[PDB]
């Protein structure tokens, strides 16, 4: 019913991605998110970013 | 503290419900801001606005 955690999958630069929901904005309206491709992590304006699919962690 | 992801359909403010499974792949269930209603939208349909961090 409930889920204990989320991923919240995305898609930035034509690449899949999660919102990391633990790191505060670097300004208003961003983002950190993370790449699934190489796990690596960085800013994005959210205007840009696609919201895919919420699943459980 | 849990994380709170705010969103917009049809131009009003809203959040993602973090603990609901949605019922289908790429869906999602929302809540508006202004009423409190719960509703089932197509994520493709929502823009990510900002997140209140966790």
């Amino acid at each position: 019913d409930k889920l204990k955690k989320a991923i919240v999958q995305v898609e930035h630069d034509e690449r899949p991605a999660r919102l990391i929901l633990n790191r505060r904005p670097p300004a208003e309206g961003y983002a950190w998110l993370k790449y699934e491709d190489d796990g690596q992590e960085f800013e994005a304006n959210l205007a840009d970013v696609k919201l895919v699919a919420l699943i459980e962690g």
